[PDB]
């Protein structure tokens, strides 16, 4: 199930409109209170209309709205089931602005929402662009509208919540199709549940930013169901996605080509378990005890050239195990993996002993030292975030978690860790004073700025309860060590929750529940349009543009030239991130240096050490003086 963020609103009032109704099949069906009877557009003898179809409402008085249900027809007819649709408000009725929600629901007979941040309005419209199955008709049983209980601006200066993307899945799993821009979003065997996989199959579902597009695909070809998976995109570009409902399936999926391929089977089953792409382009796990047993799962790595999976035993897990009180089951689970210089990976956490994982031979594993500061010996970190804003410098912000993977409190603990050479303890201070708030499960993204979005999570850790959520984001700002609030959601982003950066600059948030029956499955992910977008006056600043690029494939070494249409201060390269379980560990940042050759043409050098510059594919964002940043520009970073 699913739920609304605000109360319903009192129906009598109110004036509704339709573009077409049958008699029998009135306008006003949708608004009765009767599950048996609603409005259906003409038909038969009355023609058959095409979609898109309309359903608008005069409350007569200004509520503070935040959402509505859709409640399909319940005669076990599908005919006229809304599929693509947007969600508009006006407090005049004639002007619409841009849907405050839009998206597709799911084909079947469930009450369907659109949960969005507040706004006041009088009038209402859902416009219905597709039906279901691809039929003219749209049908409506009940419709309802949701009020907040209070309606606050969203303060200028900290950011803006807004749309939703209404989906037809729980985007748990999520990854950018780089050569695309879409977002590619997976769930399990089902949209809404996980439990009782048959295995072999997995449901996915895409956005397009661009065109608006939510669209659905089955894949089954890898006879994989990839909930619960090990995520890195490799040394070619390709997604490696590893284990979780079926234990030992890789799946790959090309964006080029825009499919899935079925890779080799790893030599140890594992769900829950990180990936880290390395200085080579190969893959990396270790741990993963959430499905195909309980015991140590010792390092293994991929060769995206061989397509072979090769056992390292000495890489051990033993020292990365957390203090868990449920044992291996979650003390191996999501890494926080970093592939670095020389086919290493560095293991920040959770567990407070830090490692560094290497890959010649057999494998091996040498202690790092503890995650800590002058406060402390930091404690096991179980679904904190851990994010590389500087891969020239080594940065690593470590943030938020709790000793458990659930029923254990979160801390505010945060830490920048400075990596060197593998095999060295790295320098670990404490950021700042911590977060504003102790959070679990939350979701983090590096910005184009160096700067680090955090939100979402709860303070205690309860999976697929929406309690003690935090609603106020918060933004890491290195270069002033301080942390900033920014402005809040209505949204509750817990367990299986996700982030991940567009290519616009702007940060997608979604997902969280994928519990079937559950009330707190959303079906959904709002944008987050950061202050770096937005000019004093509130209006959205004029971006600088990429002009040029002499190139758009590039060896560690390598130098670009671009020309851009403003002069430009600063640079950096993005990598695409993935992310599911609040692991992300193909995301990371490069700082640029530019050479000015006048003209508005720059040159940069991508750094050589391919374990700074991991292969794969890149943003490139381009800032002017007032700190605007570009749509970014994909570079692929070869060996
Ligand atoms: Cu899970
Ligand atoms: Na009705």
């Amino acid at each position: 199930a699913s739920a609304p963020i605000g109360s319903a609103i009192s129906r009598n009032n109110w004036a509704v409109t339709c573009d077409s109704a049958q008699s029998g099949n009135e306008c006003n069906k949708a608004i009765d209170g009767n599950k048996d009877t609603f409005w259906h557009t003409f038909y038969g003898a009355n023609g058959d209309p095409k979609p898109p179809h309309t359903y608008t409402i005069d409350m007569k008085t200004t509520q503070n709205v935040n959402g509505l249900s859709m409640l399909p027809r319940q005669d076990g007819n599908q005919n006229g089931w809304i599929g693509r649709h947007e969600v508009y408000l006006s407090s005049d009725g004639t002007n619409w602005g841009s849907p405050v929600a839009s998206g597709s629901w799911f084909a079947d007979s469930t009450t369907k929402y659109s949960n969005f941040e507040t706004r006041p309005a009088r009038y209402v419209r859902l416009v219905a662009i597709t039906e279901a199955n691809g039929q003219p008709w749209t049908s409506i049983a009940e419709i309802n509208v949701f009020q907040a209980s209070s309606y606050t601006a969203p303060q200028p200066g900290l950011g803006r919540w807004g749309p939703t993307i209404d989906l037809p899945i729980v985007p748990a799993a999520a990854a950018i199709e780089p050569t695309s821009g879409r977002v590619l979003m997976w769930s399990s065997y089902r949209n809404d549940a996980f439990g009782g996989s048959p295995g072999g199959i997995t449901l996915t579902s895409s956005w397009d930013p661009s065109t608006g597009i939510v669209s659905d695909r089955t894949v089954t070809v890898t006879k994989h169901d990839m909930f619960c998976p090990g995520i890195s995109m490799d040394g070619n570009g390709q997604i490696v996605v590893t284990g979780g409902n079926d234990a030992k399936k890789t799946s790959l999926y090309d964006s080029s080509s825009d499919s899935w391929i079925p890779g080799p089977d790893m030599q140890v089953a594992r769900g829950y378990q990180s990936s880290a792409t390395m200085s080579d382009g190969r893959v990396f796990t270790i741990g993963g005890s959430w499905s195909g047993g309980v015991f140590e799962k010792n390092g293994e790595v991929y060769s995206p050239s061989s397509k072979t999976w090769t056992s390292l035993p000495n890489a051990k897990v033993n020292p990365m195990l957390t203090a868990d009180k449920q044992g291996l089951y979650r003390s191996d689970n999501h890494a926080w993996l970093f592939g670095w210089k020389k086919g290493s990976v560095f293991q920040a956490g959770p567990s407070t002993a830090m490692n560094w994982y290497y890959t010649s031979g057999s494998g091996d594993v040498k202690s790092a030292g503890k995650r800590q500061s002058n406060r402390g010996v930091a404690p096991d970190a179980m679904c904190g975030n851990a994010v590389m804003y500087d891969a020239v410098k080594g940065k690593i912000l470590t943030f938020g978690g709790s000793p458990d993977y659930q029923d254990s409190d979160a801390t505010t603990n945060a830490h920048i860790i400075t990596l060197g050479e593998p095999g060295t303890s790295p320098n670990t201070v404490f950021a700042s004073n911590g977060l504003y708030f102790a959070r679990t499960f939350h979701t983090s993204v590096v910005l184009p700025d160096g700067s680090t979005f955090i939100t979402g999570g709860q303070r205690r850790g309860i999976p697929f309860e929406d309690s003690t959520p935090v609603f106020t984001p918060e933004i890491y700002v290195p270069e002033q060590d301080t942390f900033y609030k920014q402005n809040p959601n209505s949204i509750v982003r817990v367990y299986h929750s996700i982030s991940l950066l567009l290519p616009d600059g702007r940060v997608f948030n979604g997902g969280g529940g994928l519990c079937g029956d559950c009330t707190t499955n959303h079906f959904d992910a709002q944008i987050f349009t950061p202050n770096y977008l937005y000019n004093s006056n509130g209006n959205l600043a004029t971006r600088p543009k990429i002009t040029r690029t002499s190139t758009q494939s590039v060896k560690v070494g390598g130098r670009i030239t671009i020309s851009t249409d403003s002069s430009i201060s600063k640079a950096s390269l993005i990598r695409y991130g993935t992310a599911t379980h609040t692991v992300n560990t193909d995301q990371r940042r490069i700082p640029l240096t530019l050479t000015n050759n006048g003209g508005n043409s720059y040159s940069f050098q991508v750094p050589s050490d391919s374990g700074v510059a991991l292969p794969g594919y890149w943003m490139l964002f381009v800032m002017n003086s007032a700190g605007v940043p570009s749509v970014a520009s994909t570079i692929r970073v070869t060996q």
